[PDB]
């Protein structure tokens, strides 16, 4: 449970994302891919990319970053009331793409990193705390369904 002041910081921060969704999207995935190359393996569409340069040039990659950040963006605006928006994602990532929870943690760290990088000194210590908390709630709720499903 984030406090109400906390959600407000989450959603204010995410305003910054929404002004350039595709740009943040791409950098998040890029940071994820170059930081944890095994994650590349989950994407047949992306397993071809070797170089950061290749990633940056890929318009598909930007597309997919937009998908991933709109989804998350939609979840966060539910302020924790995300059960329905969540079962789909959990059930598919666990038996289909077989995404370890670890990867959810990788992409969370990567959103944080991207935000500091795009917004140095506009991403305060409380906002950081709030965004981390939000990203933890989500992960923990996916983690619950994953246990249920035995992943």
């Amino acid at each position: 449970g984030l406090s109400d002041g906390e959600w407000q910081q989450v959603l204010n921060v995410w305003g910054k994302v929404e002004a350039d969704i595709a740009g943040h999207g791409q950098e998040v995935l890029i940071r994820l891919f170059t930081g944890h190359p095994e994650t590349l393996e989950k994407f047949d569409k992306f397993k071809h990319l070797k170089t950061e340069a290749e990633m940056k040039a890929s318009e598909d990659l930007k597309k997919h970053g937009t998908v991933v950040l709109t989804a998350l963006g939609g979840i966060l605006k539910k302020k924790g009331h995300h059960e329905a928006e969540l079962k789909p994602l959990a059930q598919s990532h666990a038996t289909k793409h077989k995404i370890p929870i670890k990867y959810l943690e990788f992409i969370s760290d990567a959103i944080i990193h991207v935000l500091h990088s795009k917004h140095p000194g506009d991403f305060g210590a409380d906002a950081q705390g709030a965004m981390t908390k939000a990203l933890e709630l989500f992960r923990n709720d996916i983690a619950a369904k994953y246990k249920e499903l035995g992943f």
